């Protein structure tokens, strides 16, 4: 074992991304939970030494355990080391000392997509949302994914509430939590007992915990009939239950979503697959969609 895989949670946290706490101030709640929550705040020198900066900061609570502590930590470490993306909430800074530790990440100031759609829902033709924003939306989601994926890591949690939308209609995947460096085993199986995206997970994460490239590329299609539904909740009016997982099993899949190019709708019957191996990569999706942008 002279060769091995650097794994990004077992290296030191760089100091470059220390921030004083004190040149934050809080403000709004923008998510919330048992473990902890995340708040936009105003950053006093962040960047360049004389300007304040929006920022979100990412934070645990006092009660929160010492298993959360160093998860908060190993998503911070698995930051560092994916690197920028135009494409992902990008780590700015953190603080770990002087109270909790926090996690200091790009501000998105328009939300998540999810609520993001359903606002314009209203006002779609295919500053009115069109078709052509819904394509761009799915090419920078997968060009993100793609990124992820040849760092080796999974998201796990790839949903529309999970990509948000900034400056410029551009789109950012963000919560990485649970993400995932896979490069020893080629997949990750899942010993927690947490509540779980169901309506978003492949088969065999439901099934046997599994979880791979090709589960987040499950998900990908499923975001993708959030996306050319306006919003929608997938598999409207089915609960999550006996009936729910008996039919994913034998293999029932949404249909079309109303705004959905056929060629879309195309690339999310693939990324639901029973087969795993037959979905495509983000990879591929990527280059799908890039010839149906230039195809006007
Ligand atoms: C109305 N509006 C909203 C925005 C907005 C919203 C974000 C954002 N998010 C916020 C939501 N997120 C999030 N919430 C909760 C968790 C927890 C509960 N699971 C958690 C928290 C702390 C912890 F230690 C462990 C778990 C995680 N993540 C992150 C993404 N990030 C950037 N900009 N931005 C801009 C803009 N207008």
């Amino acid at each position: 074992n002279n060769y091995s895989y650097i794994d990004p949670t077992q290296l030191p946290y760089d100091h470059k991304w220390e921030f004083p706490r004190n040149r934050l101030s809080f403000g709004k709640t923008l998510g919330a939970g048992a473990f902890g929550k995340v708040v936009e705040a105003t950053a006093q020198g962040l960047i360049k030494s004389d300007a304040a900066m929006t920022v979100a900061v990412k934070m645990l609570k006092p009660s929160a355990h010492s298993t959360e502590r160093e998860a908060l930590m190993s998503e911070l470490k698995v930051l560092s080391y994916l690197g920028n993306h135009e494409n992902i909430v990008n780590l700015l800074g953190a603080c770990t000392h002087g109270g909790p530790t926090l996690v200091i990440t790009e501000y998105c100031c328009y939300g998540d997509l999810l609520n993001f759609l359903r606002r314009k829902r209203d006002e779609f033709v295919p500053d009115f949302l069109t078709l052509e924003h819904l394509l761009s939306f799915s090419y920078q989601v997968a060009k993100g994914m793609a990124f992820l994926a040849s760092k080796n890591c999974i998201h796990r949690d790839l949903a529309a509430r999970n990509i948000l939308l900034t400056h410029g209609n551009i789109t950012k995947i963000c919560d990485f939590g649970l993400a995932r460096d896979i490069k020893n085993d080629s997949n990750y199986v899942d010993k927690g007992n947490a509540r779980l995206p169901v309506k978003w997970m492949a088969p065999e994460s439901i099934f046997n915990s599994v979880y791979t490239f090709e589960s987040d590329v499950w998900s990908y299609g499923i975001f993708l009939w959030e996306l050319f539904s306006l919003g929608s909740s997938p598999y409207p009016g089915m609960p999550v239950d006996s009936k729910f997982y008996k039919m994913i099993k034998e293999g029932f899949r949404m249909s079309s979503p109303e705004y959905a190019p056929a060629e879309m709708y195309d690339i999310m019957k693939t990324c639901w697959d029973a087969d795993p191996d037959k979905r495509p990569t983000f990879k591929q999706i990527v280059q799908d969609i890039e010839k149906q942008i230039s195809e006007s």
